[PDB]
């Protein structure tokens, strides 16, 4: 009776360590599709870009954001379009504009115009083009923002790229960063960049 | 003793299960996002595509020609690309304009009955598999609103929408109305078999 | 003591049923990953197809946009057009996205026909651009494929890991191998042929 009993906790015992084992591998299944998934917004994302802070209309249609679209280019980009659909998205602000360009060069080309004026204004008032990405590498990048900092302040020209990639300047050359991983292997090659972000990269 | 020795044995195993049960009600969470943003990417990748369905049955232009044909047979447009997928297969034809696709499928919905060179076709929607089958189980509930004078209403991806106050309410999925009519007495005991409370 | 087993009996009992219980929902949401894991594969399958790949191509400090779709017309012209886009992954790979799935199919069919591909002399290769379980699929076509071949069947392999050959005076398409496996059973020349193969 007390030995029946110990054959069953045991036999238990092995079932527990066999469920957690497959487990594990479950585990490691669920998060390679998060990651799948994550590329492939970002891949479809590719050709679009986020209006932010454009006056709303009463009555818009799809035809009325076109026109706006160039107004933008008219008063920004003048030196510089096919759109496969324009539209708001879907609290109490201007809904944001996704505009999906037919070429991925057209996307690329409007950002870079944006990024050299710093200014960009639709009739005077300051508006924000942004690259449309995932949730998921949207919070990649504001997840770089502590370490962001510091390299901010100490002039190392920090710079968030796609999909959430860190760059800055070490020894006159850029260093790209995929993750806080990758960044740990090379802090521990410079005392200076190790003790500066140890907290930060939380070693 | 011995039996002391395993009651500390069980103790432990209670408690690996206990681990085990919380990192599988995790692990699911996260598989139902999962499957909840395939059923948003692939309603948004088939954005601009129409389905062929029926088209007697291979290039891109005869293809581009047949729909000509239908365009000009049911309804008196920019195609990125048109192809195939005891039936002729489907054909996929993905437009340059989301609203170029819109207009076409609404005019084929507002004419009813389309037709190649007499034979009967049809222009459905493109959606994912997920989002197809959610709009035909909201059926159930659609007929019971549409009787009880409640103007029911489908829209994408699967949204189904009723005046309940004198306001328009929307509901993404069956749980969120679940929610919803648990409150409401009417409501309530008139689609709970619908919604299987 | 008496009591105590009379109270662990029931304990590990009911310890034994909990263990079942989560063996079974594990059961269910490992079907659950897995139709999620061959969608992934599907919808990338979707969105690369239009997709060819570049393998080979030497890099190039002062590259830019123009100068990959320039080096694409070279390798058209020393071999053999609207493009949505071009860009680089040793050379990284470079990604050709045209804007009809056709045109990649036309380039493909004449890099296989030419056997070679050479750009300014040297080597390269044009495959598909897919998903990793799809690229595999399609290796796992492999040995049954060159037994096809050397055997006159004329075979092919098409989007995505599809096989196809011609049998009675038709083309026969499959979607994978057990469809092949059903095929094969009612006939007996061709089921000896890959038995093996097939792993029957
Ligand atoms: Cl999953
Ligand atoms: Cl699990």
């Amino acid at each position: 009776r007390c030995d029946q009993l110990e054959e069953r906790v045991s036999a238990a015992e092995d079932e527990i360590n066999e469920i957690k084992r497959e487990g594990k591998f479950r585990e490691k299944r669920i998060k390679r599709n998060e990651q799948s998934l994550q590329e492939i917004w970002d891949y479809v994302k590719r050709p679009n870009l986020r209006l932010i802070g454009v006056p709303e209309s009463d009555v818009e249609n799809g035809t009325k954001l076109e026109n706006t679209l160039q107004d933008i280019i008219q008063e920004n980009f003048p030196n510089l379009v096919q759109i496969q659909e324009i539209q708001r998205t879907p609290r109490a602000t201007p809904r944001h504009i996704i505009v999906r360009f037919t070429k991925v060069e057209m996307k690329e080309k409007m950002l870079r115009a944006a990024r050299e004026k710093g200014r960009v204004t639709l009739k005077g008032k300051p508006i924000r083009l942004t690259v449309d990405l995932s949730a998921e590498t949207l919070q990649a990048r504001r997840e770089w923002g502590p370490i962001f900092n510091i390299l901010k302040e100490k002039n190392f020209q920090p710079r968030i790229s796609y999909p959430a990639k860190l760059s800055f300047i070490s020894e006159g050359e850029i260093k790209y960063f995929i993750d806080k991983q990758m960044l740990r292997d090379f802090v521990t090659t410079r005392p200076a960049l190790k003790e500066l972000l140890k907290e930060a990269l939380n070693m």
